[PDB]
């Protein structure tokens, strides 16, 4: 089957972000959470990090870190001083209330030096 | 930087394809190569398989096929007997004329066993 | 989950065409069937009518005809002299090589009286 | 005559939602009334659930639901409950000022078993 | 009720021309035909001029004519010898089979001096 | 030359509204006008009504009211107790800072009986 | 007021092309010419090259040629061996029949060292 | 290569904006900086003017001047009284957090006598 992903391009030393936007946010119906490899399954158990539709509900974790406004849909997530096993495919997973209706962005990451 | 890249995700044992279509493709201003992991450098030299405006000029690869009609763009990858070796990342590189006017499309195949 | 489809509304007893079309059709590798309430499952067994990519390889209906170009992708549905029993929800199945490539197209079919 | 619907495919047992959402929505000047197979005709009376230009003013059963923000234009139909006999075509009416302005929005609801 | 029309604002002296183009014509199921004021009725009989799939079918007219490549769709009006009267709006019809497939594209002409 | 304008078909008896919407509109920097045949000159000065950007500043007429929200860009005209006399063309001007930065938008009324 | 142009940006030493499309192009009705710094008058006389709607009509230019296939409307400008004095704004005017329906195409071009 | 720009025609002595929007801007990550003829380069430290993501950080200029909402992304630049050295091409580059993200908009003024 084919599908599409976003490609983000690094250089190692700062904290870099990888893209999720759902601009139909509601925090009244979505919440979202990342998964690496794989998205994480429903009702987001087991992921990097979670959210519930306002904030981040994950305990906080020196990696991992959303930074931007969320109850706008910009969940995007920042991976803090990031090494070349960062690299590799990830998973933004909005949930979306109803019958298989989440949605499942993919992101991949190549970190590179300078 | 970031860009996008198509995924296919596909099954061992049959011949795969990894879709690259150029509309304004025409035989007498475009060329096009492919390469693993990279795009090839300028005038597509080493490359996993290579084209001019109408045809393959390089080798008859057993593994490396182009099936489509390159005159009218088509210049997918196909991609006989595939082993989980071949999975990766692809780039298929269309030469246009002028300066920095090449298009570099991306195209990363992921093979499961089934 | 959500999803969209064409509706015909025709009156009983004036031949119907159900729209679909596949722009992107090949005679050497795609084909396709139809269904009523779901369509057909992979290899187009048990269809309302099925192709090969250049023709109708089904028997033959009274009621069931693929009056387009089916080599140009045309594969809208044709039913000749509709009843009530006739109203309702088609599958247009369209077979892609491939892991998981088909498409499926919904046209809803609306019988009135005068 | 060729028209579009929109579908929603569900599971029983939990309520579903049926999309309708009219983002020019004015409490000053919109109003709204849910219909099944048929919209209901202009008056918005007779219906399953209508609303003025804020809230729901009067519905057939507790079953039906309007859970949007509805001063934004969100008057998608909740379905509490559901059964078999609930899947159909469902009819969204908006109310518009001025001679045949209305909006007529079409949901088919499939519910499955298993 | 609120739809659009084009308006083509021109000068006497030499002919003119009211766009209409339908892309989709094929000469074995379209037709169509020029009114003013008005569309003509299903049917196209009493109109400023009519084909059939392929070219012009009514009486050879001094002042109506249609110089674009009907077989394609182009059935735009040219009028010869325009006159202030031949200011006013204008309705293309274009015949398509089936119930209430037709469709009309409305052009308002308003011829200046000189 | 070819442009194009909205058509508002409607019925005498009540309060007949013309579409007019310039939603990038803000109250420092825009203002408006409406003008019967043709849009008002630059300036707005002798029009059918005419705003400051927040409300309208001349020529309530009596007839002519703008009922919509202004600051946000509706300025959609109303025409209160309409007559077959009020039908015909009409053009909203929308001022913009600038050298010939103004935008027209036409709109064509009519009126039919009851 | 406000309007918009393609720009180029390309290198010496090599011929350029600045694009110039138009789909819609029919040999019976349309036209083309271009022109430096302004689009030519109405009447593609005189511009840096023209057409009559198949082929160029204008002198045989050792500077100017177009190298697309005109009656399909790709009327692209080339200019072979370009210097920096060949940078700035052309406009492609297509002639387009009765009254006030010819379309400006703006390209800047700039060229580097 | 081959790009695209705005182009604003103005008369001398009159006050200009030039457009640059960036809609994604957000205080906590973007800056940005005007240049004439060519961007600035990375880290915007000569230009003709700068912010840090709120406002303007350059020191004040009888010229330059930035009206827009800068934390919504509107860094459009105005320009006082320009003469005829003023007309030429602006470059306005958008810095962006990671590896060549900055975007890079491109306006060019032309300024008429009176």
């Amino acid at each position: 089957m084919v599908t599409s992903e976003t490609v983000v391009t690094e250089v190692l030393g700062h904290r870099v972000t990888l893209p999720c936007l759902y601009s139909s946010w509601s925090h009244n119906s979505n919440s979202m959470c990342w998964g690496k490899d794989q998205c994480p399954y429903s009702g987001c158990k087991e992921a990097l990090i979670r959210t519930d539709g306002m904030r981040v509900t994950s305990r906080k974790s020196a990696k991992y870190r959303l930074q931007g406004t969320i109850p706008r849909g910009d969940v995007s997530l920042t991976i803090l001083n990031p090494s070349e096993s960062d690299s590799g495919v990830y998973c933004c997973r909005i949930e979306v209330p109803g019958w298989f209706n989440d949605v499942k962005i993919n992101v991949r990451l190549n970190l590179q030096r300078a």
